């Protein structure tokens, strides 16, 4: 009972969509004869081009090539669009009869319904929504499970907050069960996966992405994350946090404690003093580093909680640059004394969409 | 047996608390033989509830029919602000303390600042403790005798629900201890001669008021814990059920849990709108089911299954306390209750007391 060609799996955010499309490489003669010009186009369309209308781009570096997905060998493509060209994917879908193809196009993601509606009266498609956490998970599996071109989907960093060391280097431990999953987006999910069938979220955190963001705009007066991520790379933390050195002259042998370690976020602005002389980027900083330890100790005392090793960072408030993934990578390191690495996937974004394909094969 | 009077001090930077040991079975001959100066220390004391201008006997956390070092007797708990401490010290003088005994001991973050006048006025020398070691064994003591009867630890019932709200009674080791002054350390206290630091969080009392102050333009505790006693943190954080509109139920994530502290602020016309008073709320709600998480976390890494919660962070206001309760109940499902004690805040000078046997 395998579905028809073309396989999708979409995820529309708010702001960015993810498109994900298998390109069959095994066609026979047979089935070149009995396709139908619909798809025969829309599969030249997508493998021709590797820029769409004002705004589509193919990400060509992400290409999975020569993996296998229910059974047809070929390879998978990613592309993305952000959420405001919607309205012209969906009347491409209409343009290139996309529903004399599949009556059905699966979805996950915040955004997507805000277009169900457009999508039956434009393109007379069924959107099917998904669950983002599933999808998430599923996609992550998958792209795990049939690896990066013979190189490693996983990496970590080493010596992380030293921009003289810091190094991103590749991990390739074939068996990824079992693993800690921590989602970054708002707010913070904390999944153990013990295999693909076998999942559950054990707990979260609501000191998230959002928490970085609703904090620098009320606290600098910036309205966006890339703002709020620009001033938190320029600035410095120590200002605004007192640290265990300010307390006790050094180290604090007695508590294990090092004299770098926050004795308390923010604790410099009890003074009114120094609330009157501290810099906007300096704040932006001291929110992205509170969130960020914070995160790295819940993560560190549920690795042990569950007896897992593995702890893998995904989501939203990992994107744009490497900060928040170094300070959550410094973090990992100092809870767990250097026995826990944060790590990291070079698919991240696209999962979502990868579980959304995957979702036509459930039966 | 050391000699009578039997005190303990802890002096803080704002208050002063100190314990005294009253004996209830002087002999006869005890009575006869005892010189005039103690005489009237402790009739002083035990007639009087109001020492001078600024001091205080809580009679509320006496204890009666304890035995301390094999005489039968009542603790009782005495505080007087840090700023009547030069009248305190006169006082000791001109009731010729030193002449009764030598030393004193004591506790605190103000034992230094004291020690001085203490010698030159009082001809009195303090025998100065450490705060954290005090405060365990005082602890420690004051939950083996309990509190006339009944328990010295208690919980919340419905601890938000102000309609529902209940203080109930908790009837040993280990327990974790999180100590919240202006971080949180979490100890795990095995017996009263072991205790370790497990883990902290730096997210404590000092993040809120830091964060408070920036937000609303407070400059204390006490300003921004009423504010945050009024507010309403559900304006300024995106609920679970502002995301799913209802309970995310895949997960079987409650609706009414946060989704993202501070996650509605990233609306420009959420927060031209919101009341200071709100994210003062918000401020602590974020702090409190934080610490709860962790406290939560770390119980289940220790295997052990009570935890008590002290610290100058709990007496401003009762609301961190209430928020506190509500946040352990939530992470643990119902099986761990957050512990307070009542005689919280004198441990330390208990501590100091003790230290008075060995
Ligand atoms: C007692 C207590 O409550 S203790 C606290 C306990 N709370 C918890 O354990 C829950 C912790 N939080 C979580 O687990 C997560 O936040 C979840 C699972 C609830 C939600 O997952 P998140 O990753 O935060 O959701 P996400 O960031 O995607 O937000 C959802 C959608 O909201 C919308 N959204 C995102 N940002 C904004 C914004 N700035 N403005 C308006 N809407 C937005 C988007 O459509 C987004 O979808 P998208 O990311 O696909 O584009
Ligand atoms: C990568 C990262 O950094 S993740 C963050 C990791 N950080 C942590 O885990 C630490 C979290 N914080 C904590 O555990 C606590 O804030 C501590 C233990 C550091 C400090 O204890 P707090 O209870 O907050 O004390 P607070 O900061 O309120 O005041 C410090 C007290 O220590 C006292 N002190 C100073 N030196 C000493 C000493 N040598 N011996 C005993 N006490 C001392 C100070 O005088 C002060 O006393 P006071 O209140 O009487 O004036
Ligand atoms: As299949
Ligand atoms: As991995
Ligand atoms: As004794
Ligand atoms: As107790
Ligand atoms: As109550
Ligand atoms: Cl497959
Ligand atoms: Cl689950
Ligand atoms: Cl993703
Ligand atoms: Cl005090
Ligand atoms: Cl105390």
């Amino acid at each position: 009972n395998r579905p028809p060609f073309p396989w999708f799996g979409m995820d529309i955010g708010g702001t960015l969509v993810k498109l994900v499309y298998f390109e069959p490489k095994d066609i026979t003669a047979e089935e070149e004869q009995e396709e139908v010009e619909n798809l025969k186009s829309i599969r030249k369309y997508l493998t021709s081009n590797t820029a769409y209308g004002k705004t589509g781009i193919r990400d060509v570096h992400l290409e999975l090539k020569n993996l296998t997905m229910c059974g047809r060998k070929g390879n998978l493509h990613f592309i993305r669009f952000p959420s405001c060209a919607m309205h012209r994917f969906i009347q491409m879908g209409s343009e290139k009869n996309f529903s004399s193809l599949h009556t059905t196009l699966c979805a996950t993601g915040g955004g997507a319904f805000k277009f169900e509606e457009d999508f039956r009266m434009i393109a007379d498609l069924q959107l099917h929504k998904l669950d983002e956490l599933d999808c998430l998970i599923q996609g992550l599996l998958y792209v795990d499970s049939v690896g990066f071109n013979g190189k490693p989907e996983c990496y970590y960093f080493e010596n992380p907050t030293n921009p003289e060391l810091c190094q991103k280097k590749p991990y390739c431990l074939d068996n990824p069960y079992p693993m800690l999953l921590v989602n970054m987006g708002s707010g913070v999910s904390i999944l153990a996966v013990y295999s693909k069938d076998n999942y559950k979220r054990v707990t979260g955190t609501s000191l998230g992405g959002g928490t970085f963001l609703g904090l620098c705009c009320l606290l600098t007066g910036c309205e966006t994350f890339e703002e709020a991520l620009e001033m938190a790379a320029k600035g410095d933390s120590t200002n605004v946090d007192k640290l265990v050195k300010d307390i006790y002259g050094g180290d604090y042998e007695r508590f294990g404690l090092q004299g770098s370690a926050v004795a308390s976020s923010f604790g410099n602005m009890m003074s009114k003093e120094k609330r009157d002389s501290i810099s906007k980027e300096d704040l932006a900083r001291a929110t992205l580093v509170t969130i960020t330890n914070n995160i790295g100790s819940i993560a560190r005392m549920c690795a042990l909680n569950e007896n897992i090793d593995r702890v893998v960072f995904v989501g939203n408030f990992l994107r744009i640059n490497m900060v928040s993934m170094k300070l959550l990578a410094y973090a990992m390191d100092f809870w767990s004394k250097g026995q826990l690495k944060a790590l990291f996937l070079e698919h991240e974004g696209y999962f979502g969409a990868v579980g959304a394909l995957l979702e036509l094969f459930k039966m």
